[PDB]
C-alpha cells in the first residue's frame, strides 16, 4: 500500500531476455505458421472468428517498439498465438500440432527465465 513495498525486482534484463525468448521461437523449426500474420484475404473464416490476431514478428515489432510495458502482457501476447491456434486448427493437424509444440517450448523458457 501506500509507502510500503514489497523488495525491488531488478527488471532490468526483462526486455533483453523476452528477446531471447522471441528470438528461440522465431528460429524453431515448427515456427513457420507463426511467423507472419495469416493473411485475412486468403483464409476464409479467420477475419471474423479471431478476434485478436496475433504472430511473431508483430510481437517482435511491439518488443522493439517500447509497447510492451512489463513481462505479463508480452506473455499475453505469445499466449494469444497459440490460443488462436488452437481456436482455428483441429489438434491433429500440421498447424494444431506446431502450435502445441511452440506453446510448450515457450512455457518451459519463460519458467525457466523468469520462475526458476
Ligand atoms: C496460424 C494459422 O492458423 C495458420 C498459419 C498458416 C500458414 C502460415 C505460413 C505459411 C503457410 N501457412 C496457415 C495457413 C492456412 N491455410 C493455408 C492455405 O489454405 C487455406 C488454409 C490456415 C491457417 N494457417
Amino acid at each position: 500500500s501506500m509507502s510500503v513495498k514489497k523488495p525491488k525486482r531488478d527488471d532490468s534484463k526483462d526486455l533483453a531476455l523476452c528477446s531471447m525468448i522471441l528470438t528461440e521461437m522465431e528460429t524453431h523449426e515448427d515456427a513457420w505458421p507463426f511467423l507472419l500474420p495469416v493473411n485475412l484475404k486468403l483464409v476464409p473464416g479467420y477475419k471474423k472468428v479471431i478476434k485478436k490476431p496475433m504472430d511473431f514478428s508483430t510481437i517482435r515489432e511491439k518488443l522493439s517498439s517500447g509497447q510492451y510495458p512489463n513481462l505479463e502482457t508480452f506473455a499475453l501476447d505469445v499466449r494469444l498465438v497459440f490460443d488462436n491456434c488452437e481456436t482455428f486448427n483441429e489438434d491433429d493437424s500440421d498447424i494444431g500440432r506446431a502450435g502445441h509444440n511452440m506453446r510448450k517450448y515457450f512455457e518451459k523458457k519463460w519458467t525457466d527465465t523468469f520462475k526458476v
